[PDB]
């Protein structure tokens, strides 16, 4: 997270932390609890390369990384077959936790959008995670959740930002039909936040309405943050989620 | 390059080395000449970003890097306006020096293929350049240029091998038509000899099949090096270089 | 600390972490609280260039680095005015808190030794610190106290063995008499231990023996701990500690 | 080398460069032929710890570091008996060449000063090598060999200029009998520089007064670059070399 804060424990409860084994039990990516079984994340997280579910935990949501680990296993991992690169797009997967969830006060679900949600500018839209605080700079210890406020962009209004300072063809989309646009110069998220939510508060109800993808870079001059738009692949979730 | 050794002297007179300004005019990517006043390189040694032509040398044929250079301005930079990455494709672009070469015995163009040219799985085909002689690992002082023959694969073929161990799609297409597969695990292109050739004898002539373009990791199992494609830019190509 | 095991959380209520201020306050030496206002450290630590108060902090007895930080400034830095390199020897300091602690029952000052102690093989010794736990290997998140049980090893004897494999003449004194050595290949101190305690438990009282001073790396053959012998510079410390 | 210049071909013929093996022969010290069967070079060069001398090679008086080296091997070495660590002293040793050297014109022996030359503020004085251009700051390709006019310092005044800024007591000594100071804040050896020359002309003569010992940092306020004092080891150099 660029710009933001630390986030008050209430906050968040749908927030989990993917840890990669090592010498210790590593944050690499963000992801968000959707039902008491199954995380919502980033495939360029877990893929395109097949990967060992032994090798995977998910810790849900911590005030602080580390500090009260209790980890969680993984049965399965559903990445989307359009998925190769983020910016081909299809960023988007799945993981089914080995067992369904102890869902508290602390730690429950984030709802999904209506597929009719466009979440137009101007919306109260907040990303949260443990990513990097800005280009090149880790979170320092002991590693607090961090939120942002993000201005959405129409994703017209953002694909022409991307082509300034750019050799490609105005012609040429680089900002895609499934992603949407958010962040600024000051707000933003990074390297680490991958994959975590990106949620809205419409009529009262936090909705997700993307998963962290890519940018060039955090917070740069015409490159908001690139988000999976959820929305556009609400059936291929409904397929494997209850 | 790895496997290979050094180059002869004689050999590769068309090789060049792109330098960035910095500290020292470090070799960033590897380049042809196929014009006494035209460079062949690859789109993302130069984009998508918009790169200061101040900053930007040319140097041609050199046995060891560094030791001794006499950089050469550069003029204009066309980056192929369908570029963004190189998994997408285009991964094509073409620096004018300032000024044209005098051409030698030691130094002179790279013949471009006929357009319709096929190269088949098989068949003599070499890369060079000054890049890592293996995944994370340098090219030693005195960096001599590399050669390293390597054999072409069959694009329907490499992509397959590319879906090996992988989440997507087999209807999902990796490895595209304006894209060439060449190398094994044993020999291969790496990181810096992106934008160099990779050239191959056809009835005693030495064409430009591919540029250096990407891949996953250097001589991985069932990751072939990919190169963009020559034949699939012909056209593009001309309408720059007389 | 190479070897050893966690702390257990009513363990060496003593320990102190020194912080220097940076984009965060990061632990780079240990120290102990031996009076409620004074921290015992090495010189090695804080000289011999003279630093700047303000951008110094220390931290009480905590079980994971950073988690619950409550950082106390300090008036005073008092370095041993024969201090210059740890092999040459005098590696003691002193930290005058701005303010006296609350001395609590999971934070109160360790003992010095009777001048008479010399810690002879043998005795129960332990050192404790957050240092790396091996060779360039750090301690990972989050970051407990760790301790290990250390044996001590007689002055002529180390000096001795410090000798083997070096060209340095078995004449020259390379562990010199204000120093003392504990450890060996499984158990040792390491970077990031500097400045930090070894205890000793003689007839039923915790008694500060040592102050983590230097070493050929760590945990190396022939190559034991140096620790600054606290009772050579009892005259000093009480020349500042009432 | 900090602050100076490139080295001229014909200048300074008895410096060389110590390679360790690994990818490469890597620099990384430097020495100076004073017989044509002997090195002089730093003691923390090659010891205190002992080596493979397998492991060590020599190249000669070149301008670019590994562009035509011809490596040669080392059949004895001598470290003086009474180091440990620089700011000890005793910082010199000697390499015995396998075979002796076809001196030349481009690669000769420099002349040892007599017993009696103290090196007084205002002589004319260089120091050559390939080390760091500045703190933290890799000699950048092809590598020549650099050279820097430096003033000498006497030793009072050198001792003194390193205890401003220091804990260290006005009374203890830091800079020894054995040390001779060079340099400002401006010009300086750096990491790299160690154990090569540092030659004044005396009555027409090139004479090595010092051989890059240590120091803190390079160019640093009130701390000039340390060497050995070469007249004071003459009669150890003297039981080895002819
Ligand atoms: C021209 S396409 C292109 S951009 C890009 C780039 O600069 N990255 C750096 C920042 C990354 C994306 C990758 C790191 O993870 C996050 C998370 C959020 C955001 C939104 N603030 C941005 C990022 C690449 C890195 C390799 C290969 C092609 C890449
Ligand atoms: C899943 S698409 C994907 S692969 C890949 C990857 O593994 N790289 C490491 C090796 C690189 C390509 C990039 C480095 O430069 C050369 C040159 C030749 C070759 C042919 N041997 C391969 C390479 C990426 C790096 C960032 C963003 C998406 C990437
Ligand atoms: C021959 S004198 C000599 S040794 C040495 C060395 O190897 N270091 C690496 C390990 C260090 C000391 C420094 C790192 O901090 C601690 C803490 C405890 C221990 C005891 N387990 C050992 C160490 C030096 C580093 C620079 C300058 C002269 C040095
Ligand atoms: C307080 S004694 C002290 S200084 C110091 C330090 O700053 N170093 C960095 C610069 C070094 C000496 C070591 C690196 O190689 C050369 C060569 C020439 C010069 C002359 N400009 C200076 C240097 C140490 C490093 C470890 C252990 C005790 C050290």
């Amino acid at each position: 997270i660029v710009g933001g804060q630390e986030a008050p424990r209430s906050k968040w409860p749908w927030q989990v932390s993917l840890r990669v084994h090592g010498p210790y039990w590593m944050h690499f990516c963000g992801g968000s609890l959707i039902h008491p079984q199954w995380v919502l994340t980033a495939a360029h997280c877990v893929g395109p390369d097949v990967k060992d579910l032994a090798a995977l935990r998910v810790q849900l949501r911590e005030q602080h990384l580390y500090y009260q680990d209790q980890l969680l296993p993984v049965s399965r991992i559903i990445v989307h077959p359009q998925f190769y690169t983020a910016q081909i797009g299809a960023d988007i997967a799945l993981l089914e936790l080995e067992e369904p969830v102890k869902v508290s006060s602390h730690v429950h679900t984030v709802t999904l959008p209506p597929a009719s949600e466009t979440f137009p500018p101007g919306m109260p839209c907040w990303v949260t995670g443990w990513g990097d605080v800005d280009n090149d700079e880790r979170l320092p210890p002991p590693f607090p959740l961090k939120q942002v406020k993000v201005p959405i962009m129409e994703n017209h209004i953002c694909d022409a930002k991307y082509h300034l300072g750019a050799y490609t063809g105005d012609d040429v989309r680089i900002v895609r039909d499934d992603m949407l646009c958010a962040g600024n110069t000051r707000r933003d998220s990074c390297q680490g936040d991958s994959g975590g939510p990106l949620v809205c508060k419409v009529n009262g109800t936090w909705l997700q309405a993307g998963v962290v993808s890519w940018g060039e870079g955090c917070a740069q001059p015409n490159r908001p943050g690139i988000y999976t738009r959820v929305t556009y692949y609400l059936d291929w979730i409904h397929h494997y989620v209850p």
